[PDB]
């Protein structure tokens, strides 16, 4: 059946009056925000036809997650990159997915160069919400709208860019709702109110799902903060807004330690991901009566696939694939390694795969091959089925 990824998160049964973002000390409900973004995308369609893509160059905000889900809602195909990207880099993003429109901080240049897509820029000031100016470019917006642009569950709605030229990762909303599921409710189990807060942007996929998805997902709320995460940002942020979930890193667990018992007045589930969580992070917080659970995730599989879930987590290690998924270790002529204690590369298919790159040579779809997203990590599998992290490939 044709569908619209944001529609299908506007109908999930929660109740439409309770917190869904957080911002600056202020609060938008469910209500408020889907009423804003159906504004929104009634100027946007105006603006777009049905798959012209669409670059966003911002801080993390609520009118950021909501323009993103108002793009989508028309039927455009949006990116969420770095505000502080290099003007070439920026340019090579938008040249690869041959954007439509660019949407920037305020005083950022314009985007130059062959076929160089709209600028528009966000409002200075901070607003809570944000007009992008399309009131003046387009007029102001219709009041019902609900020309939803529905399309097969398995095309691409959005993209993510994770050295090299750049690759957009293609995102359904079958995977997408895939990733989620997977997460949110069969490992994490998240409850409708649960305040979560996200250190990494939403320029990186860890930070899609948990700060913009997750909230609508599970009837969840996330705080954001359109600041670089300092220690001292973090903190003040932890204080005011007293989180249940935490999304970190393992260098933030490390630089949060002498403020072990600010955390721990509010964080029940701490969750680390970008890199391997040392034994002695995990311990650390033990001690404090904090698990930490480390798992792995890439843009290319959406979100967090392979895990250790809450209440059994285990030092040194990335845990088990998330229900749905499937892992392999594949030796160096790709053989399918069984035996523990063998490291080989990780290969993993199922919910929350990306059906490919946007653009891309048959060389660089070939990470894709056989419904297999190949890592390029070396793990090893111990007894219990856990694996840990060895590497990369070479
Ligand atoms: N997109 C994401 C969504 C959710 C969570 C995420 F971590 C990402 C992400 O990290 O995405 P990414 O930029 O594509 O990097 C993907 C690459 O990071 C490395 N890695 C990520 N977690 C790791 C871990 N816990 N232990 C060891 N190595 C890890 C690895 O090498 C992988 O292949």
């Amino acid at each position: 059946t044709l569908a619209n990824l944001t529609e299908v998160l506007f109908r999930l049964d929660f109740d439409p009056d309770t917190a869904v973002y957080h911002y600056r000390g202020q609060t938008l409900s469910r209500l408020q925000c889907r009423t804003y973004i159906l504004s929104q995308a009634s100027q946007l369609a105006r603006l777009l036809k049905p798959g012209d893509r669409v670059v966003l160059a911002l801080n993390d905000s609520p009118s950021l997650a909501c323009l993103f889900l108002a793009c989508i809602a028309v039927g455009a195909i949006p990116a969420v990159i770095n505000p502080k990207s290099r003007e070439q880099a920026l340019a090579d993003i938008a040249a690869d997915c041959q954007a439509s429109l660019v949407v920037r901080e305020a005083d950022a240049p314009s985007l130059s160069g062959p076929l160089a897509p709209l600028t528009l820029r966000a409002a200075a000031g901070r607003p809570l919400l944000d007009d992008f100016s399309l009131d003046a470019l387009v007029g102001p917006a219709d009041l019902d709208w609900s020309a939803f642009h529905r399309q097969d569950p398995a095309a691409a709605c959005f993209l993510q860019y994770t050295t090299g030229a750049p690759k957009g990762v293609m995102h359904s909303l079958r995977n997408t709702l895939g990733f989620c599921r997977a997460f949110a409710t069969e490992l994490l189990a998240l409850q409708a109110g649960d305040r979560l807060y996200s250190i990494p942007k939403m320029f990186f996929g860890y930070g899609m799902g948990n700060s913009l998805f997750f909230p609508w997902f599970s009837g969840a709320s996330a705080l954001l903060d359109d600041t670089w995460p300092s220690p001292e940002r973090v903190l003040e942020n932890l204080v005011a807004f007293r989180p249940r979930v935490l999304f970190g890193v393992p260098a933030i667990y490390a630089s949060l330690r002498p403020q072990a018992r600010e955390l721990l007045s509010s964080v029940r589930l701490a969750f680390s991901a970008g890199s391997p969580l040392p034994r002695g992070e995990f311990e650390f917080w033990a001690a404090h009566g904090l698990e930490i659970c480390d798992g792995i995730g890439a843009t290319e599989v959406g979100h967090v696939f392979l895990a250790n879930r809450p209440g059994q987590a285990r030092a040194d290690s990335t845990g088990l694939p998330l229900p749905g998924y499937e892992c392999r270790l594949v030796d160096r002529e790709g053989h399918t390694i069984e035996e523990a204690g063998r490291q080989g590369v990780l290969l993993v298919r199922g919910p929350g795969l990306s059906p490919g790159y946007w653009r891309a040579s048959e060389e660089q779809q070939a990470r894709f091959a056989g419904g297999w997203y190949r890592t390029g990590d070396l793990f090893e599998r111990d007894e219990s089925g856990a694996y840990r992290h060895c590497g990369r490939e070479d």
